[PDB]
């Protein structure tokens, strides 16, 4: 049967100056990218992540602490999500899990090469329900969905456990390229469905009421290539000066991280970006 995530969105004060009014688009935006991998069949459930609630917080104070130490953000942020939190799912703004987006760079104890963190197996425990999310640009989206992997008892597809079943799913253990006709890999698949038929979906069961509605058009519409590009390197980068690897300026000097254009940024009239290829938009 049918699971429902209903989530609480925060953005920490770093999100706030950085995006300014365009933040709550921006984590919906991404969330939206997310909500369409869990629907895609190789997860072999239904899941339907919908959002009840946002949070922006303006004054630190107001929220947790924010370090590049990822283990003590991730906790910071559980301990403070807690509070915000109503009691019963009966009402409206309670929610199943929580997620924190930051700009802050996080690390583990050997490199800051860390884009986000999660425990395992926590989506109906109110107190470990979590997961913070590094801000590097639009592939936030699938950090977003590899940490909610956590949540859901998914381990790495290198795990032992996953031997028999199975680096190019969403649970990888390190950032390789994802095989975007498979997201999930059959361990992925196999795991998530042990632990609900194990009984661990309860608190998934009740549908949200009045959820914040996603934007249903592509990412790459409401951001183009420029927007892509500040949101990985900052407000004076640009697009370089397609498709397949996003270039932004910092002699032009040119910088990428490896990814491709969000899924329907124009790459010329008439045509956009789809996995990584530029095609026209009017499809046969
Ligand atoms: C962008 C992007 N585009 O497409 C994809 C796909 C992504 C996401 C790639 C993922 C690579 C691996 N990670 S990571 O590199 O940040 C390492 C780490 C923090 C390790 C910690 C110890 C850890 N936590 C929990 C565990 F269950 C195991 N181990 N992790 O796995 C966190 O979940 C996170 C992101
Ligand atoms: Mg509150
Ligand atoms: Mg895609
Ligand atoms: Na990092
Ligand atoms: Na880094
Ligand atoms: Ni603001
Ligand atoms: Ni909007
Ligand atoms: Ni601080
Ligand atoms: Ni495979
Ligand atoms: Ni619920
Ligand atoms: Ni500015
Ligand atoms: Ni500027
Ligand atoms: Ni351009
Ligand atoms: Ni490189
Ligand atoms: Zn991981």
């Amino acid at each position: 049967s049918h699971r429902y995530v209903e989530t609480m969105l925060v953005a920490d004060q770093s999100m706030a100056e950085f995006h300014g009014s365009g933040l709550k688009h921006y984590l919906l935006t991404l969330f939206s990218v997310a909500a369409r991998l869990y629907k895609h069949p190789s997860i072999r459930n239904s899941v339907s992540l919908v959002v009840v609630k946002i949070l922006v917080i303006h004054d630190e104070q107001k929220g947790p602490e924010v370090t590049s130490n990822a283990a003590l953000t991730l906790r910071n942020f559980c301990n403070w999500q807690k509070q915000h939190n109503p009691p019963s799912d009966r009402d409206a703004e309670h929610y199943d899990t929580a997620i924190l987006f930051t700009r802050q760079d996080l690390c583990g104890s050997q490199t800051c090469d860390t884009l986000g963190m999660a425990d395992v197996g926590t989506v109906c425990d109110p107190s470990r329900s979590c997961s913070v999310i590094e801000d590097d640009g639009l592939q936030a989206a699938f950090t977003t969905a590899h940490e909610l992997g956590h949540v859901f008892n998914m381990p790495h597809d290198d795990a032992k456990q996953c031997a028999s079943l199975n680096d190019s799913h969403m649970m990888a253990s390190m950032l390789s390229n994802l095989d975007h006709s498979q997201p999930w890999s059959p361990c992925s698949a196999y795991m998530i469905t042990s632990f609900l038929d194990n009984g661990h979906g309860e608190c998934l069961m009740d549908k949200p009421q009045n959820p914040i509605q996603l934007p249903g058009d592509l990412p790459g519409t409401s951001y183009d290539a420029n927007r892509q590009c500040q949101f990985t390197f900052g407000e004076d980068s640009k697009h370089c000066p397609t498709c397949s690897t996003l270039w932004c300026t910092g002699v032009l000097v040119c910088q990428t991280k490896h990814f491709p254009w969000a899924d329907g940024t124009s790459c010329g009239e008439g045509k956009w970006c789809i996995n990584g290829k530029c095609v026209n938009k009017l499809v046969p």
